[PDB]
């Protein structure tokens, strides 16, 4: 089960991905998460990516493709994987084609979680994340049982640094320019699947899960 999740900032990649990996046990690979992990560990990669991430800009293709190529070669991707937020540019998509062709693991489905851009600002500014496990909540749409703490581990919740009005707007602008070219690319490949992500989380997942049977 080789999957790719794409969508505009805040569309629900992390939320849907969490559910996919629990049911199928494939590794959840988020380039966003990888960059932030690096930023925390303060590796040279982390510091370099930080400049772009903080501004809402895309981290350059070369270094991004590099960390994904290495990640996909790990033993835990033997039975499949869930790419989240990558590819994000046609260039990345073409590179991934070569990478998976070398690894012998072609993509089964590219799932595009479609959400109207006009509601994404609310989704991100209201997002709260667990500092311990990374699962996300929303002040209005999916609030924690107790304000400021994770239902699972009791860890303190926080607001991602780039989830502010200015940066969110920038992220939306930047990623808007990549959507259509990416959709056309995979639609041409023959395995693009569009899912209406503007419904309750479990309703969205039902459609996502419908695509995974037999993989
Ligand atoms: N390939 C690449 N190339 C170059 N640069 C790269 C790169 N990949 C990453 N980067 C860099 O890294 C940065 C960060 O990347 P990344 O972390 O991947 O940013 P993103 O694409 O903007 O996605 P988000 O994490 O913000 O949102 P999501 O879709 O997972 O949503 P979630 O499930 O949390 O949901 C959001 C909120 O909505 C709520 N929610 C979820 N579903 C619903 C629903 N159905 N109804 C109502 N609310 C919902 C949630 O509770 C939550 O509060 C980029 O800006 C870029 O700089
Ligand atoms: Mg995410
Ligand atoms: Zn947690």
């Amino acid at each position: 089960m080789n999957l790719v999740l794409m969508g505009l900032p805040g569309a629900g990649k992390g939320t849907q991905g969490e559910r996919i990996v629990e049911d199928y046990g494939i590794p959840h690979i988020s380039t966003g998460d990888m960059f932030r992990a690096a930023m925390k560990e303060e590796t040279p990669l982390g510091l370099e990516a930080k400049s772009y991430i903080d501004k809402g800009e895309l981290v350059p293709d070369e270094v991004t493709i590099g960390i994904v190529k290495e990640r996909l070669g790990k033993d835990d991707c033997e039975r499949g994987f869930l790419l989240d937020g990558f590819p994000r540019t046609v260039a990345q998509a073409e590179a991934l084609e070569e990478i998976l062709e070398e690894y012998g693991k072609p993509i089964d489905y590219v799932i595009n979680i479609e959400v109207d851009k006009d509601v994404l600002m609310e989704r991100l500014t209201g997002r709260r994340i667990c500092s311990v496990c990374g699962t996300t909540y929303h002040l209005v749409f999916n609030p924690p049982k107790t304000p400021g703490i994770c239902d699972k581990d009791g860890g303190e919740l926080y607001q991602r640094a780039d989830d502010n009005e200015e940066t969110v707007s920038k992220r939306l602008e930047v990623n808007m320019k990549q959507i259509q070219p990416l959709l056309d690319f995979y639609s041409e490949k023959g395995y693009l699947a569009n899912v209406n992500g503007q419904r309750d989380i479990q309703d969205v997942y039902a459609d996502v899960k419908d695509l995974l049977g037999g993989l």
